[PDB]
């Protein structure tokens, strides 16, 4: 078997503002909604914050030099509205502003290509205070700082990811609060998925406006096996992955909403204009896939509010975030999603990775990860057997270029290729990263034998 | 000692509810989803998932529970008026058929000669605003406005006594700080910035009164007075975190002393300073005060009870109501001497709540509810206001709170705060011993509790 990847495949690594950047107040940055989140007690797994994280506002120069070593041709990474538009609207920060500038040439200037993420995650709290998600006016606010960004990398950045995983940021930060900004309501959750969307539209519209180059989405999808052949377990199946999968990903391809949510969310529910939807589909030009397991969801009538819940894979190992490796299910998802998106969407995986435990420091210099290399290279093989089964994929970047902190989850859990040492900020690339850097190099050769 | 309880000349006698708590009907002739419409119908939020989709009827049997009043011989009924019923997307469209059920129950009280004491905001936030940001938006005190104005000019001359805001300390702590009431959020970066809103609010509502409205106008307070646990200095420290942040942080705005020195300790790197400006509008001069009033603390050093850290050490001495709180006599009299202290002296006062919970049956026994804990209550909480204005505060009135059983919010129907016993399996209202001796109080204007 060959696993050599096609003409023009494009191999990055990927990043979040929030969750590497450090430097929280730093150069007039506005406050967001994960800075007074982070710094409630109870909400981050020890008491962890972004205040620091890989302090990489500041180190910026070094991490540009490490991915060169890993032979990176991409960099895929977000940019924090609160820096750029401190309160959300209104006047820009030319202070934060720049620092994204030299971002992108530092990048440009190394032969990588960025890739520029809208949103991921973390609204300006001065926006949170007038609704956030919850306020249909948030549309017109994110069309506006996305011209922002539009304007000033015009053809420097030309491929735009609008709204990273509108899914989490839903589900975890309006339906159950686990995430920033803490809400817990399904009455919440149906207006804010619906504006998220709207914002995505309206964003792509500003688009064609003023940009240049090719602009998307970035979902999640986590595919749902059945559990057995129960009519029960199969409605079951069907909420799930509704609300997962189908949720955002059906309006965005002319389809309406899944007819499932009604039974999901009950009297939460709500309809809403026509126009709305024709401004949701307004036409992209890629989408992006994060994509980490699947699951496998039995019938649970106590689980709020989709009444299912995941039946464990004990045959398989399971990361440090407790999420089944299953390689095959990544094959399934990108057939599924091409299917879905109609084929002549050009797809890029934006997000795959795994976290294992690693020790706080280098050890001897090294850090060895073999089962993260285990993950790596089978969910690589399992990218080129979706190509090979007509999946249009452009690309593929490693979530995530460094440990961070993932969210509510706080440092403990480590995805990165190469390991920091949050005490002294030391970076060392993992054996996974070494790998990784090969992979790249023999355009996927390496993995034949 | 020979004490006897008449009360002053003109002091005024009532009872008081809230709209969310009795009047069930949430969806009915037009009225607009609330907050607590939302936050209820949410699972884990209520106790036994209790809503106040129905709670006392009352929006239909309204007439009923007028005639309540009248048995009772009550001078006065304090109510609050639901914004979402009367404005149900909080700005634009008046609904009239919401506005006309207030409109109604205005007319039927006044005919019973009993006056209406209105209520602007009983926690029950418009969702249409919350959507909007809700308390975080500073806008809210030009939204809140334009909702009194609706009001003031609708009920001109027949609402002559106006409560603004019904305890911003609960809205706040609870709504945004705790998440325990809706909203449900639990944030001190949100909570600092609510609490000043909910203050700037009451100040345009009292800026626009001047300009539109007829009477007196004023802000509901509650009060829970801090005591020493001990001689430590922790202890004292604890103490007067507390005290500050629960009794402090709105009234010295009110009086224009700006906020508690202590604020930047309890919410430290969530304190926020605010524009000149904004204290001027939150100081804008009122007609009256009300105090809601139950209970004291005596609270002790707890590192670990976020923000205050203190916590209150049971006072096993005392007896204890079904919520939990002590009871304790001498601390209400206590309070409204401070209160009319740290007022001037010069702001007429009236207890807007005092009541207390107590275990009922569901249903009427022989026709009664006998409650002697809730009968002790009432009148030792009566007997020391009268103390109260034995050294000179000038205090006005006393609403028993509540008319009715109804819902205690996340705690839904198991605590029982009527004078009125409410079954809520049936509608059936039966009035308590305590409704009964309430009434007494009042017909003899304090003088039964002599004897
Ligand atoms: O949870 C692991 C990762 O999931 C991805 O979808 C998110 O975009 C990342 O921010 C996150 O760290
Ligand atoms: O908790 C007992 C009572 O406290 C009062 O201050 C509130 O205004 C009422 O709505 C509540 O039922």
């Amino acid at each position: 078997r060959s696993y050599r990847f096609p003409e023009g495949f494009l191999w990055g690594a990927a990043t979040a503002a929030y969750q590497i950047e450090g430097s929280s107040m730093a150069d007039g940055a506005g406050e967001s909604i994960w800075d007074r989140f982070s710094h409630t007690p109870g909400n981050m797994k020890d008491g962890d914050t972004g205040d620091v994280a890989c302090d990489h506002y500041n180190r910026w120069r070094e991490d540009i030099e490490l991915m060169k070593r890993l032979n990176l041709q991409a960099y895929r990474f977000s940019v924090s509205w609160s820096r750029v538009i401190p309160q959300g609207r209104g006047a820009i920060n030319p202070k934060g502003l720049a620092f994204y500038d030299r971002l992108v040439d530092g990048l440009l200037e190394a032969g990588i290509e960025p890739l520029a993420t809208l949103y991921h995650w973390d609204l300006p709290a001065a926006l949170d205070d007038r609704g956030g998600w919850l306020n249909p006016d948030i549309a017109d606010w994110f069309a506006d700082y996305g011209q922002v960004l539009f304007e000033k990398f015009k053809g420097r950045v030309k491929t735009w990811g609008t709204i990273n995983q509108p899914w989490v940021i839903v589900d975890g930060g309006y339906l159950h609060g686990a995430l920033a900004p803490g809400h817990r309501s399904a009455y919440e959750a149906v207006i804010a998925g619906h504006n998220v969307l709207r914002a995505h539209g309206a964003a792509v519209r500003r688009f064609r406006e003023v940009g240049e180059g090719q602009i998307g989405i970035v979902l999640n999808i986590e595919p749902k096996y059945p559990a057995s052949d129960k009519p029960e377990d199969e409605a079951a199946r069907r909420r799930a992955e509704a609300q997962m999968n189908r949720w955002f990903l059906d309006p965005l391809m002319g389809r309406g909403y899944p007819e499932e949510l009604t039974d999901v969310y009950g009297a939460a529910w709500r309809e809403f204009p026509k126009e709305d939807f024709e401004l949701i589909a307004e036409p992209t030009d890629w989408m992006g896939l994060n994509w980490y397991t699947r699951a496998v969801p039995e019938n649970a009538p106590d689980a709020w509010p989709t009444r299912s819940r995941p039946v464990r894979q004990t045959q398989h190992a399971h990361t440090e975030t407790g999420w089944e490796v299953y390689p095959p299910a990544l094959t399934d998802t990108l057939v599924w999603l091409s299917e879905q998106t109609g084929g002549k969407l050009p797809l890029m995986v934006t997000e795959n990775g795994s976290a294992w435990y690693d020790p706080p420091h280098a050890i001897d210099g090294r850090i060895h990860d073999p089962m993260r290399v285990h993950y790596l290279q089978t969910h690589i093989k399992a990218l080129h057997d979706a190509i090979g089964k007509g999946v249009d994929l452009r690309g593929y970047m490693a979530w995530s270029l460094l440990d961070n902190l993932e969210w509510s989850l706080g440092y403990s859990k480590r995805f990165g290729i190469v390991h920091v040492n949050f005490a002294t900020q030391e970076r060392t690339i993992k054996d996974s990263g070494l790998l990784y850097a090969e992979v790249i190099k023999t355009h996927g050769d390496v993995l034949n034998t």
